[PDB]
């Protein structure tokens, strides 16, 4: 799996998780350091559903070019899973490319307040923790507040792929990361809802770093709780 040192900023890599399911991986500078960042691509017949931008206008253009090169099906819809720039930065590129962009009303509001790019369409039915709605070939799930108050997770039932987004940490992380927008007290409860709702997930994809299995869920709870204790 690609690492930050192996991906120059501005390039995007794709990685088959399972049939018709890819992650996309990019790198971006934030406050003077470079970080890797993941999203998801899910085949939707002869179209593609995109989960999250590649963290910036130029990265997201590179994302679309790499999808066209490697997959060759059009991206028709995109869902952003919270309001931070690594999720919505590039939405303007997507919209101009003909992609219909979606996010919860919470994400759209927070993005606007923050001065970030704003998905066009509002995803209703996800404002209460435990809410689940169908969106093409995936289920969208609001687990409750965690990394941010608006963070969504995405399940691909055909492939048993659980995309946790930035509410889920990779196994190599032992300290909490950026908690500025987080709800540390609710984060374990939110993970518990994910665990109970998707107990058959075979692959778990964090928002940043290496994918793994279901242990990424308990691992994230461990890290968040240890931060709170300490
Ligand atoms: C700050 C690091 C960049 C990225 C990242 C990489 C690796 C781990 C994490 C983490 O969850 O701590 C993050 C994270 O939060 N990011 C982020 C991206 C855009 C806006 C933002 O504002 C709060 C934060
Ligand atoms: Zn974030
Ligand atoms: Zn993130």
């Amino acid at each position: 799996y690609p690492t930050v040192s192996e991906i120059p900023v501005g390039e995007v890599r794709l990685y088959q998780i399972a049939d018709g399911v890819w992650s996309h991986i990019a790198t971006q500078s934030f406050d003077g350091a470079v970080y890797p960042s993941n999203g998801l691509i899910v085949r939707d017949g002869d179209e593609l559903l995109l989960i999250d931008t590649a963290w910036g206008a130029k990265n997201t253009a590179a994302l679309l070019a790499e999808i066209e090169k490697q997959i060759g099906l059009p991206v028709t819809r995109a869902v952003s899973t919270h309001f931070h720039d690594d999720r919505v930065g590039g939405v303007d590129v997507l919209r101009a490319a003909g992609v219909a962009t979606y996010a919860s009303p919470s994400t759209r509001r927070l993005a606007e307040v923050e001065g970030n790019e704003i998905p066009t369409h509002s995803l209703e039915g996800l404002s209460s923790s435990g809410d689940a709605v169908r969106f093409g070939p995936v289920e969208l799930f609001y687990p409750g507040a965690a990394h941010s108050t608006d963070n969504l997770v995405v399940y691909v039932p055909s492939a048993s792929v659980l995309y946790g987004g930035c509410a889920i940490y990779e196994l190599s992380r032992t300290s909490a990361g950026n908690v500025a927008d987080a709800d540390l007290a609710e984060w374990p409860t939110s993970i518990e809802r994910i665990q109970q709702h998707y107990p058959e997930a075979q692959f778990v994809i964090p928002g940043h770093g290496l994918p793994g299995g279901l242990d990424l869920l308990k691992h994230t709870t461990n890290v968040v709780k240890a931060h709170t204790n300490r």
